[PDB]
């Protein structure tokens, strides 16, 4: 709760920004803040496959608890993801539209990552 | 043996490129294409994690066997991966330093891809 603020600040700074969570190594979501504006594009293709990937990301996210992963992205052909380690039992997820600004959405989640870990 | 022109090909195109190889699920390399010239920076320090990240790469590499995932990341601070399914046993790694560009690997390994899956 201490960290929708930031999870907020992410979706605002990135264009086609989905969604930005923090989700646990059991695979329970914690906190989120999702797109609530009306898209320039329609959106529920994407919404559909960022569905598909959950299972998937959790599987990958287990890499970041290692000492020399510092970020991992599962990618579909419509939504691309970037996540980074916040705790041993926590990451923080980033989902956009394929067509958003991947680059912008690397830098500013690696830059929030550390003000998300500030709040445990 | 038919890929290495295709692995060539990429680190050829991509700034930064460390190498382009094909990996088993059951982690044994096939082929591979590395940056044999003099970089404009030490690679070394990107060497060890680029090692560093082999056993994660294979783990995280499983999620492209899934319908959704076409493209799967693992990085850490000095070294950038993007990998994309061949066949069911094979998938495409292209590994680059993390001062590489990213968006230019992403495209061109995208464009490669299908290429390697016709050599099969
Ligand atoms: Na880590
Ligand atoms: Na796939």
């Amino acid at each position: 709760m201490s960290f929708r603020t930031h999870l907020e600040s992410v979706v605002n700074q990135v264009e086609g920004a989905l969604a930005c969570s923090v989700m646990g190594f059991d695979g329970i979501s914690v906190d989120t803040f999702q797109k609530d504006e009306s898209a320039e594009l329609d959106l529920n293709g994407a919404w559909v496959e960022y569905a598909n990937l959950l299972t998937q990301l959790r599987n990958a996210a287990e890499t970041l608890k290692t000492g020399t992963v510092s970020e991992v992205s599962v990618n579909s052909e419509k939504v691309l993801t970037v996540m980074r380690l916040v705790s041993p039992d926590y990451f923080l997820v980033l989902a956009l539209h394929a067509d958003g600004n991947f680059g912008k959405g690397r830098y500013v989640l690696r830059v929030t990552a550390p003000k998300v870990r500030a709040e445990l």
